[PDB]
């Protein structure tokens, strides 16, 4: 009773290590395509059937003209992050893992690496290091008349991370297709008028409505474990890694009012491990200033780190080594997994100080469940 | 012998309701694109590889612009439905199901739900029900100078019916995609001059050589079958529904001469549930005038419904619920569908009052086969 | 799992009944009344038989008294006759709980077309709307006195051949409760400008429109000469301990461009869910909203679908759609039941929101009297 | 030991066979496009994934102004067959076959047709053979004011033959899409100046500055087997052929000097079929005159066949019964492939006898090679 | 296979060696010369307990003596301080041997950051470059004189916790020797036009810019006090008999669109490789390259990438991109190990090849003394 699991869990970490010390990491291309926004934006990638898959790495590129006569156009906060609108993927047993934007993707990546994915950090080295090949790239601005060429990654996981392969996907099943869908930026979503909610576009500005894409062009790279090692039984695999979900999800809700807490209860069964909340307040995206505190509680009134605006933020400056966009607010619970069977309900809360007209939070969550 | 398949028949109808009683269904969007039919008309949809897959239902829009200075166009009779020229569809193992032109999937899919293909009924009720949606829609006529807007829907059937999976498709072949191929109207085909054949077109009238789509967009819809369930032997499948193809045909034939029986032979093998015959009097589609009788009949002369046209439609009203457009006529064998081998050669006949010339008939065709 | 056996004999005697019982439609009680003194009243079934279901026939007469400006009918128009209704069994249970409105497009989804309309055809022998069944004035000018008339079936049992949800009366002393609350001159009325949800008619001269009288009468459909067997009473015992209810309940909170999730509770199994979005008093064709679904958590939709083809599922079911602003989602050969209270939730991804925006929700479902 | 590949190679050969009897070929449209090389000139085609691809058959038309007022572009030596630039081509395992440019492809299309590829040739006979269908047709000059209609043909080869599977490519890899990238001419690549050099130019005249482009279409054909066999074990395929890669590449050097020996070292691994070498003298094309002599040499001061211009091109003229425009230089060793590992390293050498500013020799390599 | 215990022994002496002994870091030899005299040395180690590298630090006044033109720091910059290390242990036996640049970017990898650098943040406590311990002028003006500073870690031990590849030096007398070859006149400025690849500045003043004068100071890093036992000295005998070394190459041969292959060698554990394409004195940001790979003879390739993409991993290993033309690739999990001479080859397919284009490779290995 019970000491079946824990065997299970020696018997899953062992064959997960022979794995990773007898398989070979490759990382593939699987489809590239250039094509105008205008007449497509979403797509839906077959990747390969071989071995392990960990996740895939998306290059994105784009050229955005403002055709505007007079007006300049500005990144928003988010930006080239915003080249994809949503991500959505299948195994072959067409299960669903991640779903979410790209936005919160790309903070989660963040989040991953400790730093601003995929940046390049200014020093003093006298030696030519730098911004030498523009991996994550936006001009700041394009001006009336201008064409602007961007560039943006996301990797979409799997697999937890490169040593643990909670949430891989074992893809050998012949004529059972996984499904990378992506839906794209295109020139409804791109674009924000002065005023209007910046949130999902990459340019805001006077010049917005005559900016259009003249391309944007991606290509999905699939990383995966070939040479997977066999033993008496066959194939040594980790059971327990191979049927566990490791997902990204997102979700909106609203009602929020001056001075009253605000409650996000986490579902049960899932183990979420990081959490990030955006008070996208009516379109305006505030640097804490219209937030008293914030905190997560287990109900039955016990706050575990009810914070102020900038003292949560310290500590988010403590795993990534500076602050997300205004607005944004991450959360960490990765040694400590938030789990409500293990701690009774438990609740995200926004305490905000000022609440404009069509104030939302758009709450984006990483977390593990199991396939059954 | 012959006991074998009586088993067959058996498993195959047990193992086809565990399938539906077991599985999730899902309609889930698979491909969206937005066109000019000036740059391209033809596409290639590759759809998910997930379960069982029953058909895919394809959401079609187009902006039209009559730049004519001074004459309108009317819709032809068939209109929206020629929005999709042809369409045909591969499985996995390359075989092909659906072959055919969109006016003849559409009349079947008319024929399958007992009435107009997704209208909406007039009724006197006060509560407003009624076109709130315009599901299925195109503008009567579209004036000099104005531009109308279209919506039409085709469900291009791997199932025979959503409780009878003779026809579906299991794609579980990792590697081995399916293929939807799409061949859409364009500037060429869409707009029939004065006096011009308006078969294949959308619109005709004196301003059609100055009409142009601004655009088209299409959406794939995937309808399939999830979580499949499995038995001691593994997954509980219907083998000869995912073995016998449920296809749509269709096919020209000339030779037509006033008062003589013109008959086209059903091939062998196939198992003919129903059959459309337009008759494409020289580009003239008339109500029943150009015709003398109908039938079909099984050689040996013996026609088993030689009838007047007045009187054959009144058998397609009790199908429909109203007649299919000018020249359009129709058959159902549905209970007993038309095979060679049980019945010896069987035709179609149509005794022409009147020909025009280049008369033909177009004939649409719906089967089951066996793959091999 | 003796469950096998339960739900076979549980057919079988459903059978029995319908093949031996002999079905009677009978008036249980009529009255007229004035809106100004009383809108809401108590109905008392008669207690004979296994009670199927209630057949209510609403007539009123409306008198737009405004000097010079006229009203017309709202999207919902004379469905709104009823606002409310609510019945109770014998054993003090709650059956159905929701708007006329609701009950009203259930009872469409269920025949499969607009509840008791007249179809057109081209049919020169004159059938037609001759009775005017179901019927409004589109508008009722100023001066003008307008006679409308409104069916609604009030369902225990789930149709005329599945007693599922039916119930058994010839029981008990105790009495049934068939409570209608009517339209007033407060809620049939509404001025240009203000939300039509409720109303019968709006325009312009709505502040002086009135109610001139309404009248209801109200007929019982039951089978009566029940079967005895050995035991007694020949009764299928899983279609009478069921529960077939329809509910409503409202729902705020949308934001453009998100997700918003109404969640289905667990134990009930929910055969079909409207959803009208309310966007401020605004009803729209679907050009308020990106899209709608239905999903279950950690195992993404079932159909996410764009508002038009979501209308195009709608058509297959009652031939044509439902007014601006009304959804419909039919789940009756495999009915939403989570198990876990919102493992499965109905998605609206709204595009516009207006202020005050909601959702106001429609359920048919069958539950265990547990 | 070194046995296991002898067995290999006949079950190889013995699968490749019954393939080829069991299957039935087809040839498919897969895409069509007609577009304005002003707005775009690179295009990224997504071929059908059914069955053993063997390659694509691509057809490329044009239309040529000719704007200026009075002044004539005649065609350059390579002309149509500068309507594609480059072509690159992706499997389902996202590995690159043919990468190489529209000349290149063209001249080997030639020498294994043996003759001037898809050409029709010239002869007595009285009934009305000859250039009917203006298969591959180019007019020899524009005048001012004139238009010009072009008609082009490449064959991009995965098989090495109809009857040699070798490098064949198996597309059942469902959501893993193939990629055949076509980099157009376009207004800046297809007129040259008189003066500028022709190597990638159609037309080269006085008028060239305003010669343009009117549009430029394109049909893609797949060629595939269908109906794969099936045996005991599944699928018969020949792995080696399928595991193996033939492509087509080209490369530059430059650093000629008068009558010292220019060599390009063939590089290991590759067995190379076919060797195509362009003097492009600084933009000038001659015919044998500027060199000295051409061979190939094993190193260790060894040449298999160093042959004085007019003799090297007499070889030529027994493998394609003409000679190859001027300055092209074309070496057959199909029957005994350069391989550097059985026969050390070897180069392509080059004695030129004048060496104008800029000049560079253009290879082109057509090579078997492992995928592993 | 009795190597599973001289592992776990090696790994157990290995422990105990770092919990027992303590880390000395000392200086060994400093001077100053003019390069017009002199611009080799051999410096002599002290021959005490266990070695694991040394810090050369190397400080310069760079004079441009040109009338009126200056010059400008090349993409290496101080880096070419040094144009080459060599370090031969008291055995006679050779460890690394490569450029000053492919030392110092193979410090950088390490390091996981430009190697000694001082990170750039918003903090308002001034922290900052404020010793300058790696720094040179962006640019030195005509008549003006600049002063540099650079330093260098050459390793023998991998790292501070791995010794594999240090040396055992309390061992005989025999001397150890580490030669240095410093810039000199010739080669430390580059003329407009002119390949600045081992060039310090490069300008229009080169031709009149000379060293005032070039010092430099190295500091000797071991571990003393180590421990002893039954035997005698505690110590991890794999670590100390394996060779942990950064070798140089130069390959040519480049085409345009032709694969252009560089095969590793047979016995050696590559760690990492870095490639520069030399693409005839001009350094591009990727723009002169299809793509990059690993690929094995008859296995395809491991990582073919498009330059972006391959920049993005090497983004993830030192939180920048190394200088333009640069290329870095990490194999330290799983070293490249043949087995067979080639069996693995490190691929660059160029998109243009310039005159005298060529690939200068840099390696980490691992190898047995055999």
């Amino acid at each position: 009773a019970a000491l079946r699991n824990q065997q299970a869990m020696a018997a899953n970490l062992q064959a997960r290590q022979i794995v990773l010390q007898q398989s070979y990491p490759v990382i593939q291309q699987v489809e590239t395509q250039t094509f105008d926004p205008a007449n497509r934006s979403v797509f839906d990638v077959t990747p390969a059937n071989v071995g392990i898959v960990k996740g895939f790495l998306v290059k994105v590129t784009a050229a955005i003209t403002n055709n505007h006569a007079t007006e300049a156009v500005a990144l928003t906060d988010f930006g080239p992050a915003n080249l994809v609108q949503r991500v959505i993927y299948y195994d072959p047993d067409n299960q669903r893992h991640t779903e979410t934007s790209g936005w919160h993707l790309h903070f989660v990546n963040t989040a991953k690496q400790g730093a601003p994915f995929l940046s390049s950090m200014v020093t003093d080295s006298p030696i030519k290091y730098g911004d030498v090949m523009n991996v994550i790239d936006a001009p700041a601005t394009i001006a009336a008349g201008a064409t602007g060429e961007l560039t943006m990654y996301y990797w979409v996981p799997l697999a937890y991370s490169e040593t643990d392969l909670t949430g891989a996907v074992l893809a050998n099943v012949p004529q059972s297709k996984q499904r990378l869908k992506l839906e794209f930026a295109n020139n409804n979503t791109a674009f924000a008028a002065v005023g209007a909610n910046p949130l999902e576009a990459i340019y805001q500005g006077a010049g917005a409505a005559d900016c259009e894409f003249e391309e944007i062009s991606y290509t999905v790279y699939q990383s995966y474990l070939d040479q997977l090692p066999v033993g008496q039984n066959g194939y040594i695999l980790p059971l327990i890694d191979l049927s566990t979900l490791y997902n990204l999800e997102n979700s909106a809700q609203a009602g929020l009012t001056p001075n009253v807490d605000f409650v996000v209860q986490y579902a049960n069964l899932y183990r979420y491990l990081s959490t990030i909340a955006v008070f996208d307040n009516g379109g305006s995206f505030n640097a804490g200033t219209d937030i008293n505190y914030l905190s997560q509680r287990t109900a039955n009134f016990s706050d575990t780190r009810k914070l102020d605006p900038k003292t949560w933020a310290a500590q988010t400056r403590r795993r990534i080594a500076t602050d997300f966009p205004k607005g944004v607010y991450y959360c960490d619970n990765r040694d400590k997994p938030i789990y409500t069977l293990q701690y009774g309900n438990v609740g995200f809360v926004v305490n905000p100080k000022t609440v404009n007209q069509n104030a939302r939070l758009l709450m984006g969550y990483e977390y593990f469940t199991s396939r059954t």
